[PDB]
């Protein structure tokens, strides 16, 4: 599926992740534009052994298991193609977990990049929730 930002925005918010951890919606939703473009299906193949899946491109070798990766902890308990569902839960609970084990959402690359210090409040504007 692909997501529209105000569609994405509401599930987020159902789902419990506007302010999460100190990061409200906005961020959630800019971290999924750049990583996936919305596309809950969205997978990068790694030259590392590792793949990053779905929505928020969540990495095989700490956080889902794949079966390939070498090093895997499978730290939100999932097999990696939970991640690839077009109903966000297993993303979103990862996401969480992602967070509650210590790291920032600098662990997303894209949020990093494309989302840190901007006006994120931007991708939920003009959004019923």
């Amino acid at each position: 599926k692909v997501f529209g930002r105000c569609e994405l925005a509401a599930a987020m918010k159902r789902h419990g992740l506007d302010n999460y951890r100190g990061y409200s919606l906005g961020n959630w939703v800019c971290a999924a534009k750049f990583e996936s473009n919305f596309n809950t299906q969205a997978t990068n193949r790694n030259t590392d052994g590792s793949t990053d899946y779905g929505i928020l491109q969540i990495n095989s070798r700490w956080w889902c298991n794949d079966g390939r990766t070498p090093g895997s902890r499978n730290l939100c308990n999932i097999p990696c193609s939970a991640l690839l569902s077009s109903d966000i839960t297993a993303s979103v609970n990862c996401a969480k977990k992602i967070v509650s084990d210590g790291n920032g959402m600098n662990a997303w690359v894209a949020w990093r990049n494309r989302c840190k210090g901007t006006d994120v409040q931007a991708w939920i504007r003009g959004c019923r929730l």
